[PDB]
């Protein structure tokens, strides 16, 4: 699950939403989703899930971005999809270049201790993934 405060870029509108607003308001935004061959695409959100309060760890990436998610949440890394909790400083995760919109990989600079927060998940059509805080993760 993804933590409240998690920013999601909508490639169609160019707008960035906080995941809790998307869920509580059932907003049919589009996200940047990742396909199997390292290609990114725009995909609509068709379902919204409020996961309640849970512990979320933080992954601080090169550039400053920090994605907060439950330790079981899947993240795309240089070595494939792995649960956030298995990640450590030095590991590289998939990110979307703020400018080029291209897929690249960035180093995890620090792993932060857990903190309490409402958590969520979305259903992204077909590709079931999205870019959160610039990082590619499971929906």
């Amino acid at each position: 699950c993804l933590a409240e405060g998690t920013r999601i870029f909508d490639p169609v509108t160019g707008t960035t939403h906080r995941i809790e607003d998307v869920v509580d308001g059932r907003k049919p935004i589009h996200v940047v989703a990742a396909a199997k061959d390292g290609t990114l695409h725009a995909r609509p959100v068709v379902s919204w899930f409020d996961q309640g309060t849970r512990d979320v760890i933080g992954l601080r990436i090169a550039g400053g971005a920090i994605v907060w998610a439950t330790p079981d949440h899947k993240v795309l890394t240089e070595y494939g999809w792995r649960a956030a909790g298995e990640l450590r400083k030095g590991d590289r995760v998939a990110v979307r270049d703020v400018e080029t919109g291209e897929l690249r990989y960035s180093v995890i600079r620090e792993v932060l201790p857990t903190r309490r927060a409402r958590t969520f998940d979305l259903e992204v059509e077909e590709l079931h993934t999205l870019v959160a805080e610039g990082v590619v993760v499971h929906n």
